């Protein structure tokens, strides 16, 4: 199972952002997301996704995301520009057969998520978005395999 | 060469989604990006992003979209969670040597888009980013050759 863990929303700004964050790891075969900052819109938008369109997606909100990423129990991938390339990694995160949290939102230099993580991955040296290097983690740990609701 | 077509760009609601498109189809190997309301602050953006990180992408803003997608001269691609499967479609595509240019929306789509467009082409039948849409078209289109494109 694989969750994401979107930090650094903030529910007076990135509502939609956060949103194309979540839904996206809904489609591309997460099962949950967990988010930093508490939003009840925010819970009850995707909810309301989940309830439409089917699954049993789950989203969380207010989550304390050191302690989460910290004691998760399998494999932290931290989504960052200062990683290494997914394809050096991808194929040994896949192989593991560990449930998989990936944290996705992290600014400014990411110590604290490098501390932690078991993986530090980028995609690209040019700035993109991410919401498009989420999808490409996605994208490659399932191996382009399409998905059932 | 791909285009991005960029409709329903809001820029007085929010900045931020379109600029993800276009950060998304330079990095992802298009070589242009329209986008239907005129917007000088993103076209600053991506121009400062040429700037620092190379490469010949191009970007103009205050496009009407339906003349820009039906005159196209090439193949229109729209993309949508109510189109085709993209595995069923994507090699015709990359292997007709054509230009294409691709259509993302946001919110409900006119209709005219599914009507103009060559190929309506779901990533997925889920509702997603389009910026999430278009990363995984681009990838497909190029093979995941993308991310060695130099700039």
């Amino acid at each position: 199972m694989i969750t994401v863990l979107r930090i650094n929303h903030r529910p007076y700004r990135d509502k939609r952002i956060t949103t194309h964050v979540a839904l996206t790891a809904r489609a591309f075969g997460a099962s949950a997301i967990l988010v930093d900052e508490r939003d009840e819109t925010l819970e009850n938008t995707i909810r309301g996704v989940i309830s439409n369109f089917g699954g049993s997606f789950s989203i969380k909100t207010g989550c304390n995301w050191i302690q989460e990423f910290k004691h998760f129990q399998g494999i932290r991938v931290h989504l960052t520009m200062y990683g290494r390339r997914i394809n050096d990694v991808i194929d040994e995160i896949r192989n593991s057969g560990k449930d998989v949290m990936v944290l996705v939102g992290s600014e400014k230099v990411p110590i604290e998520a490098y501390e932690i993580a078991d993986y530090n991955v980028s995609v690209t040296n040019q700035p993109i978005s991410e919401v498009s290097a989420l999808a490409i983690f996605l994208d490659r740990y399932f191996q382009g395999k399409e998905f059932e609701f």
